[PDB]
């Protein structure tokens, strides 16, 4: 409630800009020593984006680097891990995390291309008879089914620890035109590609933490856990009123530098969260115009 009366001050004065710096200045500062060792130079994928070590994920062999931070929320009651798009030489230990973790969602917010360049490794089977295996970290990786919608598609993966030989679902959520440094096309866009990934269960407390990333795992990732998070929030309450979204974004900037990454994508996460308060607080129906909205079919 009085995020849409701040909402239309903003905008009546243009200064999300000013409201974005005051954000960065603000936001915490922590060591990142071991991301910076020489020896993970080439686990990470940007030189300037690197998880805190009090916060990083660790891989559970005997070197335990990977670009990778636990979002804690504690009020909010959920958790993220929010990684990087992995490398040619990380995606057995991308795929570790996400058996060490119980993690039963990846959300992939970016294409493996962008720009021209390669962003992301390809690091899941595109065909189901040509399954991957991490000789590495012995894990294997198959393509079950595969839902394409018109911006997005759904993944039904099987992934196997090969020392034990038990198996686990994994969902694949893919957002496939939400560049960088841009905010969603649409809030009912956004809004339908969130819930369904809520409505998957892999964001069940029962499960370990959903994984989110992009390219370098802060713009749009961050975007989409401080939407997913302030809806939580009021959720819990029933009472929009009592959330600060930007109090929660810096709140989030305790465990990953970055999160989201302009002054739109501040401004998209407030009419995101506006917007997905209308289901929150007992209009259902409204989830069917997101997905009408969205033109997915
Ligand atoms: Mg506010
Ligand atoms: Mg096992
Ligand atoms: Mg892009
Ligand atoms: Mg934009």
């Amino acid at each position: 409630m009085e995020m849409e009366k701040e909402f239309e001050q903003i905008d009546k004065s243009g200064s999300w800009a000013a409201i974005y710096q005051d954000i960065r200045h603000e936001a915490s500062d922590f060591p990142c020593r071991v991301a910076k060792l020489p020896k993970n130079k080439n686990r990470n994928r940007y030189r300037d984006v690197s998880p805190f070590d009090h916060s990083r994920i660790k891989l559970h062999q005997e070197n335990d680097y990977i670009n990778a931070s636990l979002i804690k929320m504690e009020e909010a009651q959920r958790s993220y891990i929010l990684t990087q798009g992995p490398l040619p030489n990380t995606c057995g230990h991308f795929w570790e995390m996400v058996w060490e973790q119980k993690s039963r969602g990846v959300v992939m917010l970016n294409r493996v291309m962008e720009k021209g360049s390669l962003k992301c490794a390809q690091y899941w089977p595109q065909k189901e008879e040509k399954e991957m295996i991490f000789e590495d970290t012995n894990l294997k990786l198959t393509l079950i089914s595969e839902d394409i919608k018109s911006y997005y598609t759904v993944r039904q993966l099987e992934l196997e620890n090969l020392t034990t030989q038990e198996t686990r679902e994994i969902l694949h959520f893919h957002y496939g035109n939400w560049p960088d440094q841009t905010a969603p096309e649409s809030p009912a866009s956004f809004l339908n590609f969130l819930f369904k990934v809520r409505e998957s269960g892999s964001l069940s407390p029962e499960h370990g933490p959903v994984v989110v990333h992009c390219s370098a795992g802060i713009g749009r990732s961050g975007t989409f856990c401080l939407a997913d998070t302030c809806l939580l929030l009021m959720d819990k309450r029933k009472d929009p009123s009592s959330v600060d979204i930007k109090k929660v974004l810096l709140e989030m900037r305790k465990f990953r530098m970055g999160l989201i990454q302009t002054a739109d994508q501040l401004r998209f996460s407030y009419l995101a969260v506006i917007e997905g308060a209308k289901f929150i607080m007992g209009d259902s129906s409204v989830q069917d115009q997101w997905k009408e909205l969205s033109h997915e079919d």
